[PDB]
């Protein structure tokens, strides 16, 4: 059966056990990519650092 | 009063409070950068990822 479900980003992500754009996420301190799989949960989440874009990296990476 | 203490660099450590070549460490799964003075002990330790040295890179730097 095809039921269409309407609520909020989180409310959906619970229900559909996949993370959807929205939703609330939890951060570790330990980065996402050294979790094993059974470690893994939909919605972990990981804010980089940040980098500035110059001119010097429109030239170099053309 | 000046004295020589002799053992092993983990004793020397020890007897110091600071670490010395050879002395045993500790690992943590957090980065050292990420803690504060107070957190921070002598002897908190990271092992890096590799980087393989190609003649690419000696004539990059150069």
């Amino acid at each position: 059966q095809r039921t269409a479900v309407q609520g909020s980003p989180t409310m959906l992500a619970a229900i559909s056990k996949q993370w959807v754009r929205g939703a609330k996420v939890e951060e570790d301190r330990i980065h996402p990519f050294r979790k094993y799989f059974e470690e893994l949960q939909p919605g972990d989440s990981l804010l980089t650092p940040r980098r500035t874009m110059t001119e010097a990296d429109i030239v170099n990476f053309a």
